[PDB]
């Protein structure tokens, strides 16, 4: 865009000059008619003018004209409308560090329209992701892509009607299509752990995913963990060099678990708490295992059943229920309140309680409410996006600020007996939908009931 | 394309003065007859009237002009019309998997018109094609093609004709014309299966 300012003083100074000759005629007449006491008379005229002039003049003339302008331009091309930079980090989940690191990530629109594939260059490098890692670390700000020449010399575009679509559906979605990375092996020359530039993951993960049975568990905090544990194919003679592995084996050694008392454990939790899901393939094959092992309950077998190559192995949580993705989410009637009772001292601005760490993350927020004697419903605050009233504790009492709302202050106890509800929000119940429609009632959806307590009796 | 928005605001402040002469001539005629009871008369007249005039004068002025301007542009040129941008996957049929896989590809109008024949860039790369296989995976996006040049810096052009053909019969085939791709072998020494850069599956 551009803006014009202009001003301009003209000063004209003119000249003028004049002739004219007129040549006039005229014919007049007249009629009259004259009468008194005894005289009467009438007479008759015509007249003939001739007439001639000649007009003379002369002008000067100034003229000042002071003008002032102002203009405005915005000039705009419909290939190059916008430039793009993403703000991104690294996340290593993996169990094996890898080395100058070069994701090729690819910026999508809409359902599938992809703006851009680009590979990350030298400015985006990282020399080492250690597992259970970022790059850069977490309290430094992520990284910068905004290039797309292999020598970072010309920025990411977008046209015109994709930066309308963007403005409008602000959905600009990201996806990791493969990494480059090399390995650093061990010397046994000096010690030195070396990087070879030569080999890569690429040559390597692919012979991890065709030999290997593939567990993933996520009973450490709901965080999903794959583990590759490697498992005979009876169909190759090379990988039946391997000695077997039972099922319970591969878990003991995997996982870290135990039996201190002749019983699979997870820390201190059974495994029997746990539930199993396959693939088709291996859902097949543990199939025609319980049918030779002429057993019901997987549970009871787990010394003896064969793993093989390929197999793809979930074990989850069955207190908690999952999305499509196995997040933790939110467990049935019969979990929530009926562990989430504790015997704690009841006080104003918030309320201080210990919830503990896994069942916390599959709640979304809370419901403060106020019942009367006889029963009525005066939601302390409602609408979905006031709903989260829950924060971070220094000693493990995780709070529940009641004195969010009411003008920075305390609740309001009309009366002693009144009744303090406050209920949760599984995130199966409430869901990411913020102010829709700005009524949201709370009071329309699944809420149960965890803290009940008598406002005297706080004292 | 660029709009334009103006506004003018003009103060004339004018002067003008005058002078002027004339000198009028005149020859005035007149009959006359006259009838009465008893009483007829006749009379005959002439006259000659002179004259001369000088009229001085002198004007002020004021003037306001207040102006608004709305334009719009809208400028092409007929070589570079428009960029393309092509959607894309790979799909492995095959038996064996094919390594750092670079297709080369051409962008065809109409019978066989060919836009552009494109060398698949760094951007553009495969690292693993397994058989039965997609790049990238059925679950993601496929990937976008938009740069004929090496360093990719230059975008897919097209001028007029093709894009007013295009945009009529929308007709924008794509061939697949050769596949780079590398061979790893085995290794005796550590079991370790590694690419040879130098062959090509073009030996093979």
């Amino acid at each position: 865009q551009s803006t014009q300012n202009t001003d301009s003083q003209t000063r004209t100074i003119s000249k003028n000059t004049s002739t004219s000759r007129t040549h006039t005629s005229e014919v007049h007449g007249n009629a009259e008619v004259h009468a008194s006491f005894f005289d009467i008379g009438g007479s008759v005229s015509a007249g003939f003018s001739n007439s001639n002039s000649s007009t003379v003049a002369i002008d000067h003339s100034l003229s000042l004209a002071g003008e002032r302008t102002w203009a405005e331009t915005m000039g705009l091309n419909t290939a190059d409308t916008a430039r793009l930079n993403a703000n991104i980090r690294y996340v290593n989940t993996g169990t094996a560090p890898i080395y100058n690191v070069l994701p090729t990530t690819s910026l999508v629109l809409g359902k599938n329209q992809t703006l851009a594939t680009i590979k990350a260059k030298e400015n985006q490098l990282s020399q080492i992701l250690a597992p259970n890692n970022y790059y850069p670390s977490k309290n430094l700000a992520p990284i910068a892509l905004n290039a797309q020449d292999d020598f970072s010399s010309t920025p990411i575009t977008m046209n015109y009607n994709q930066f309308l679509e963007l403005e409008k559906t602000k959905q600009l979605r990201l996806d990791t299509d493969q990494v480059y990375g090399n390995i650093a092996t061990y010397n046994f020359e000096n010690g030195r752990v070396r990087v070879d530039t030569g080999s890569n993951w690429s040559e390597v993960l692919p012979q991890i995913q065709e030999t290997t049975a593939r567990i993933i568990f996520n009973g450490k905090d709901l965080n999903l963990v794959e583990r590759r544990i490697a498992a005979v194919n009876p169909s190759d003679p090379l990988e039946t060099t391997k000695p077997d592995m039972t099922l319970k084996e591969a878990l003991k050694i995997a996982f870290g678990f135990n039996e201190p008392n002749g019983n699979l454990q997870y820390q201190g939790k059974d495994i029997t708490e746990f539930d199993f899901n396959f693939d088709q393939q291996t859902s097949q094959n543990i199939k025609n295992q319980l049918a030779e092992l002429n057993a019901t309950n997987i549970y009871t077998v787990l010394d003896k059943i064969k793993l093989n190559a390929k197999m793809n192995i979930l074990i989850r949580d069955k207190r908690f229920h999952y999305d499509r993705n196995n997040i933790a989410v939110g467990a049935d009637e019969s979990v929530v309140k009926e562990a989430h009772r504790e015997v704690i001292n009841s006080s104003t601005e918030g309320l201080l309680l210990n919830i503990d760490k896994d069942i916390r993350k599959i709640l979304s927020g809370y419901i403060v409410e106020i019942e009367d004697t006889e029963g009525l419903k005066e939601v302390i605050n409602d609408r979905y996006d006031m709903l989260n009233i829950s924060s971070l504790r220094q000693d493990g009492k995780t709070f529940i600020d009641f004195k969010k709302y009411n003008d920075k202050l305390p609740l309001y106890i009309s009366n002693p007996n009144y009744k303090v509800n406050v209920y949760a929000v599984t995130k199966e119940n409430t869901i990411i939908n913020p102010s829709e429609n700005g009524d949201t009632s709370t009071n329309g959806i699944k809420k149960i009931l965890i803290f009940s307590k008598k406002g005297y009796e706080i004292g």
